[PDB]
């Protein structure tokens, strides 16, 4: 049972809020009479007894006391004595919009991934506009922008607040951050804004890979660089950040030698030899380097490795036949041996020019490259020189030259091409009358320088004054020894002299002969 | 140089061709001059009778020739007596009988998920060791969404398959792929090489956590201990690894919600931190984001709601009392003034009130919580000057709480009893010739009343004598009521005479009482 007032709120104290004594019937002298009071928890009004009428006293703040209620009542009783009784007032308070929307917080910094899936709502925390009515908050409305909305979430369940819708894919290699201002609107007589400022700061994802600066690169290198040696560094640049951005480099699909010959290191990408090279094994190496980060984002390059040659291959000369032992009537330009040369290396390195060392007779002609033959330059002969060393130097045209150098051992044949020559120009020998037949008269001798059978001697007597019948009954020559005989007793006093031609024959092809005469005089007795 | 042109792979005693025709020697000096054949390798012998040129070993034109287009062996021929060389080349023509061939048959790539589409994959490539249009011509991939297959020549030469991939990959989709390379060469029939490529997509840090539901619903008991398990929250990454695991926190909240719960970052489960009450708040508004690792988010609410337990005593308060009490106060009259105040809400929160005891009060209800104590019973001061009204207020609530005040009623005087003689009428015998001022009588009366109210003052009004004789015969003493004689009584000259006195109360107003008495003259002799 209560009568009610209405009021704006913040009132000038000691403002009427109206007479209760009309109200209430009490005669203006009877009210004295009676204690007119005011009982409230919180005084926020009092009344003046001789005046009769209602009182604003405390700051009568609405946002305080009814908070978001939709109406606002205050009820309080007011107390008469004599007779004792208590009278219901409840007053309705009218909003004032003297508060504005203000946000909690002047900057608000979110951290939004870079890969955020379109369409994606981030709630915002809510504006606070302590009024009621039309003249509490009613429009968020944001920067106007491309990559962020912004619209007002109400649940079906009651409470409400704003969120982000996202309209595009985000990256942080576009924009690091973006920072935009929301403002919040009130709809009364004037409208009151409040704003707020986002700083969306994007997180890095991993959707960049490693690159490499060129697709293919090159470098060179001699074939005795030893191990160790640096050959080349790669590098790749990864636009992520954090670990998304580290990079690692490994061989992949490479021949198995080329891991063995060459070592990179997997943080640094360098790229240093583990062992020897060689132009002559492999002349050149092709290199592939796989670049990737922890997600397995890859990129590829390709290096490759041109060796350079070197002058360490000394030639080898290859003997393949040879004319031994050589019969010394060997005609001139005869073919003696057969000599080619090999030089692993290439271009002037592996090029060979042969000689002969000396000038015995012996030289080199060449048919073709690197193809030789030993032929003889002038005539031989083997009582002369009967065995030669010929030797043969190969040198290359590298920078110093590397040479080697072989001996061939020539035997020399012996051809029957000496004849057999007589010790003396003739012979002589003294007998005497009466001599004992069957004993050395005479020893011819004969010298033959040939080898063999060439120079094996045999004697013969070919011609004599005698009666050829009678020949062999006088005298005899041993055909091994050469010493001469007498097969009968000589008499002076039937002839005291008788000539003789001897032969000496060698056992050759030909047969090569000389002759002698011997005279055999006869010594008188009686 | 002798020129000949024959197939590889021949078996052994093959004539390649004769050469005792084709050198120009003569058939009847071959066996004097050793026809033999010096090389390399012996893949070649010469039968010195027939003069012909037969295979030795197999002669596999990939063991020897490799990349080279076309292929010769060039190899010489020495002779004997007369002693020469002899220079001769042979074609090995090309048999088709090598396959494509691939160094594994099984390929294990590792692509991250995000890699942009049109990225190239260098594959390692396939071995055919022939040459020609015998040699690897073309590739071929089984058909799919995902790659295509190409070969790219480098400016170099060298030939490589690598694959195009053109539909962004999806683990989440689809983990891995399994797919059929083919390298097919170019004679006929056609041989192929097959392998088979095993991709493995890799995590990459696409997909936000997510949860069961966006709001939840929970109650609690007010009077819940601190340290309660409030309630378990999950979320569910589609990735894994790193890039799947959560953590939760409050997102936009109250300072108290911070205050009063405590939320496992790790685990998502909410447990409070202090006590609760109901009269504070009844509800709270939780907010909780879970984030992975790449600031990727999802967000839901837990909307809580407080019970209300009964245990706020109710409060009995006395605006007003009304004493002292005056006991001429009518029937109805107010005494005291009684509100009622529980903090708590419902049942646990309605008050009733009655009091102890039944003594002439009565507690009439103005309105709902607010009392009138009145009376229903005529009070009166010479009965009952003092009460102690006990008032007990009590709550509906299970269990129910109680609460008494005692106030104490003091009854004021009301001048509302007049004095009353002991004695209907006085009859008091004298003798004669009594001494004047003598005590013949006593009167006495009674008055309940207090104080002044209760004073008595006695007093000689009227009697049947002439009135200004009246001072001469009798007088009363108003303190004590004794009634004196003031002359001598002769019974000869008047033997009885009557008397009117009156007992009066001081209080205002005056309240008072007549009586009669009747004085009998005793008679003597005079
Ligand atoms: C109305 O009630 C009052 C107060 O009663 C108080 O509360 C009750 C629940 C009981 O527990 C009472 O014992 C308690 O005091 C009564 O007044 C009280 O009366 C008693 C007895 O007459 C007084 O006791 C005296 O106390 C003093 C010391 O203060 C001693 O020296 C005395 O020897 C004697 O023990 C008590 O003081 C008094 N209290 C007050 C505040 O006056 C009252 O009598 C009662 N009236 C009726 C009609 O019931
Ligand atoms: C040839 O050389 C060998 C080896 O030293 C030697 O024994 C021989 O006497 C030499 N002959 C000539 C003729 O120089
Ligand atoms: C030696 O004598 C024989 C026989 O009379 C003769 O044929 C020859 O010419 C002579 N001279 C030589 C040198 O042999
Ligand atoms: C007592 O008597 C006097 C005179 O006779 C009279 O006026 C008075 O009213 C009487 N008392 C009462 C209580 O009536
Ligand atoms: C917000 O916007 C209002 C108009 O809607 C302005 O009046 C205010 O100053 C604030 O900028
Ligand atoms: C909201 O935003 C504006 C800038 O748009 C500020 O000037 C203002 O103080 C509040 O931070
Ligand atoms: C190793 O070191 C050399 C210099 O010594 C560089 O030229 C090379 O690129 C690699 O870094
Ligand atoms: C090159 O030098 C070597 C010695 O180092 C000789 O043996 C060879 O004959 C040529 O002169
Ligand atoms: C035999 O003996 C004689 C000596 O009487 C020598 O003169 C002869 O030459 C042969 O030797
Ligand atoms: C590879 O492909 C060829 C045809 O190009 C077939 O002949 C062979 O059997 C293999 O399938
Ligand atoms: C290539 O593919 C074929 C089937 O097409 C297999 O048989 C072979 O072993 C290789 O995997
Ligand atoms: C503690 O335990 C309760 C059940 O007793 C759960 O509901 C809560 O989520 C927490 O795990
Ligand atoms: C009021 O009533 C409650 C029970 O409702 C009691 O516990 C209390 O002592 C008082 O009598
Ligand atoms: C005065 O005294 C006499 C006795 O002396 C009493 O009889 C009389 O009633 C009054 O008290
Ligand atoms: C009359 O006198 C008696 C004593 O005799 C008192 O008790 C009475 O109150 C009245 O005054
Ligand atoms: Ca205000
Ligand atoms: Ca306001
Ligand atoms: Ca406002
Ligand atoms: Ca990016
Ligand atoms: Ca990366
Ligand atoms: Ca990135
Ligand atoms: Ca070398
Ligand atoms: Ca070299
Ligand atoms: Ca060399
Ligand atoms: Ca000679
Ligand atoms: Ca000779
Ligand atoms: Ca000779
Ligand atoms: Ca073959
Ligand atoms: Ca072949
Ligand atoms: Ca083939
Ligand atoms: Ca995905
Ligand atoms: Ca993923
Ligand atoms: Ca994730
Ligand atoms: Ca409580
Ligand atoms: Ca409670
Ligand atoms: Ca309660
Ligand atoms: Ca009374
Ligand atoms: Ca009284
Ligand atoms: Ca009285
Ligand atoms: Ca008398
Ligand atoms: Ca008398």
């Amino acid at each position: 049972d209560q009568i009610r007032y209405s009021i704006p709120e913040e009132l000038a104290k000691n403002s009427i809020v109206g007479n209760l004594a009309r109200d209430l019937g009490l005669s203006v002298q009877n009210l004295p009479t009676r204690k007119l009071r005011v009982s409230a928890e919180k005084d926020y009004f009092t009344v003046n007894p001789e005046s009769g009428d209602l009182l604003v006293g405390d700051r009568i703040d609405r946002e305080q006391v009814c908070g978001k209620q939709p109406q606002c009542v205050l009820e309080f009783d007011i107390v008469a004595e004599k007779p004792l009784n208590i009278f219901h007032v409840a007053v309705i308070l009218q909003d004032v919009n003297d508060n504005a929307p203000l946000f909690k917080q002047s900057e608000v910094d979110l951290n939004i991934g870079e890969s955020t899936r379109p369409g994606k709502a981030f709630p915002l925390d809510p504006a606070l506009d302590l009024d009621a009515g039309s003249n509490s908050l009613q429009k968020y409305y944001l920067t106007d922008n491309e990559y962020f909305e912004v619209t007002e979430k109400e649940t079906p369940d009651g409470r409400k607040y704003p969120e982000l819708i996202l309209k595009r894919f985000l990256d942080r290699e576009e924009h690091n951050f973006h920072q935009l201002v929301l403002t919040a609107v009130d709809g009364g007589d004037p409208p009151r804004s409040g704003t707020t400022q986002i700083r969306i700061q994007v997180t890095d994802i991993n959707d960049n890979p490693p690159m490499f600066s060129q697709d293919v690169f090159s470098v060179t290198l001699r074939e005795d660089v030893p191990p160790g040696f640096s050959v080349l560094q790669v590098t790749a640049t990864d636009q992520d950040e954090g670990v998304n951005a580290e990079i690692t480099y490994a061989f992949h699909n490479v021949d198995e030698q080329v891991e063995r010959i060459f070592n990179l290191d997997k943080r640094t990408g360098e790229i240093t030899t583990k062992d020897n090279l060689d132009f002559e094994t492999a002349k050149s190496y092709t290199l592939n380097v796989e670049a990737k980060d922890p997600g397995d984002l890859a990129s590829h390059c390709s290096i490759q490795v041109k060796i350079l040659d070197e002058n360490d291959c000394v030639p080898e000369v290859i003997v393949t036949s040879v004319f031994t032992p050589l019969p010394e009537d060997s005609p001139l330009g005869t073919v003696i041996a057969l000599i080619k040369t090999r030089d692993r290396d290439s271009g002037e390195n592996g090029d060979v020019y042969c000689h002969v060392l000396g000038n015995e007779g012996f030289v080199l002609k060449s048919s073709s490259k690197n193809y030789y033959k030993l032929v003889t330059d002038r005539t031989l002969d083997r009582e002369a020189i009967p065995e030669y060393n010929v030797t043969i130097v190969a040198a290359d045209r590298g920078k110093p030259p590397l040479s080697s150098n072989v001996i061939i051992t020539l035997h020399i044949s012996d051809v029957n091409d000496n004849a057999p020559v007589f010790h003396q120009a003739s012979y002589l020998v003294h007998v005497a009358e009466n001599n004992p037949p069957g004993t050395s008269i005479a020893q011819v001798s004969a010298s033959d320088p040939d080898l063999g059978s060439n120079g094996l001697i045999s004697y013969s007597i070919i011609a004599s004054d005698l009666e050829p019948r009678a020949l062999s009954s006088f005298v005899s020559v041993n055909q091994d020894s050469g010493v001469v005989f007498a097969q009968r007793a000589f008499d002076h006093e039937q002839l005291r002299s008788f000539q003789l031609t001897l032969q000496a024959r060698d056992h050759g092809s030909p047969t090569l002969s000389a002759n002698v005469s011997m005279r055999v005089l006869v010594g008188d007795r009686n």
